[PDB]
C-alpha cells in the first residue's frame, strides 16, 4: 500500500583502503550496526579521508573511488541510491546502467586521483583488502591478471581503481572473468569514459 511502502537506504561509506604509505591497509571507520543506522537517516559525520573507500548498503559491500571530484563506484552496487554525508543523502550527479557506473560529487576530505594520461597498459588493481594486483591491460576496458586467483578475492572490490605505475587512475573494476571459479581477467570502465560522462 502506498501509506506502507519504503525507501532504500543510503550507500554509506565504512572504511577506506590507506594508500598513504609504504604499506597499502584497509581501515573501517564504522561497524555494521552503525552503518545500518546511517543509511536509514542519510546522515554521516564521520571525517572521510583518501581516495578509495569502502561503502556498504543494507545489503551488499563495495568500493568507491574519488576521480576528479566525483566519488564513482558500480551501478550493480549503488543502483540509484543515494550517499549518506554529514548533512543528509546526497543524489547521484552521474548514473549510466550501460556503463555500470554511478558517482557523486567526492565527500569533503576526499582526495581525488588524477585522471591517466601516461598510455601505458601496465596497471594495477586496488581491492577491498588492500591487495595491489598487477593487470596488464588487453582493451578498452579488459586487462589480464599476472597472477590468476580464485574470484573470491575480487568479489566486494567492484568501485576500486586501477591504477598505472604513477598512479593516476586508469579505471574503474567492474566484472571479473573467470575459468572454472579462477579470475584470468578483469573488466573495467575507462577513465576516458568517466571523463566523457563528466
Ligand atoms: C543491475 O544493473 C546492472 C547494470 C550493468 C552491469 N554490468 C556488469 C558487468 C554486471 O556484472 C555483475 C556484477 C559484477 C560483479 O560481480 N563485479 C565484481 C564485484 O566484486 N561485485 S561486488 O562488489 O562484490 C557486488 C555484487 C556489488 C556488491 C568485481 C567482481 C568480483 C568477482 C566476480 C564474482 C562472479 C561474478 C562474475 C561477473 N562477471 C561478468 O559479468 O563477466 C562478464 C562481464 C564481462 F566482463 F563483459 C564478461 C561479474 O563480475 N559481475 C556480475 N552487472 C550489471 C548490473
Ligand atoms: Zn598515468
Amino acid at each position: 500500500h502506498m501509506a506502507s511502502m519504503k525507501k532504500k537506504g543510503s550507500v554509506v561509506i565504512v572504511g577506506r583502503i590507506n594508500l598513504s604509505g609504504d604499506t597499502a591497509y584497509a581501515q573501517q571507520t564504522r561497524g555494521e550496526e552503525g552503518c545500518q543506522e546511517t543509511s536509514q537517516t542519510g546522515r554521516d559525520k564521520n571525517q572521510v579521508e583518501g581516495e578509495v573507500q569502502i561503502v556498504s548498503t543494507a545489503t551488499q559491500t563495495f568500493l568507491a573511488t574519488s576521480i576528479n571530484g566525483v566519488l564513482w563506484t558500480v551501478y550493480h552496487g549503488a543502483g540509484t541510491r543515494t550517499i549518506a554525508s554529514p548533512k543528509g543523502p546526497v543524489t547521484q550527479m552521474y548514473t549510466n546502467v550501460d556503463k555500470d557506473l554511478v558517482g557523486w560529487q567526492a565527500p569533503q576530505g576526499s582526495r581525488s586521483l588524477t585522471p591517466c594520461t601516461c598510455g601505458s597498459s601496465d596497471l594495477y588493481l586496488v581491492t577491498r583488502h588492500a591487495d595491489v594486483i598487477p593487470v596488464r591491460r588487453r582493451g578498452d576496458s579488459r586487462g589480464s591478471l599476472l597472477s590468476p586467483r580464485p574470484i573470491s578475492y575480487l568479489k566486494g572490490s567492484s568501485g576500486g581503481p586501477l591504477l598505472c605505475p604513477a598512479g593516476h587512475a586508469v579505471g574503474i573494476f567492474r566484472a571479473a572473468v573467470s575459468t572454472r571459479g579462477v579470475a584470468k581477467a578483469v573488466a573495467f570502465i575507462p577513465v576516458e569514459s568517466l571523463e566523457t560522462t563528466m
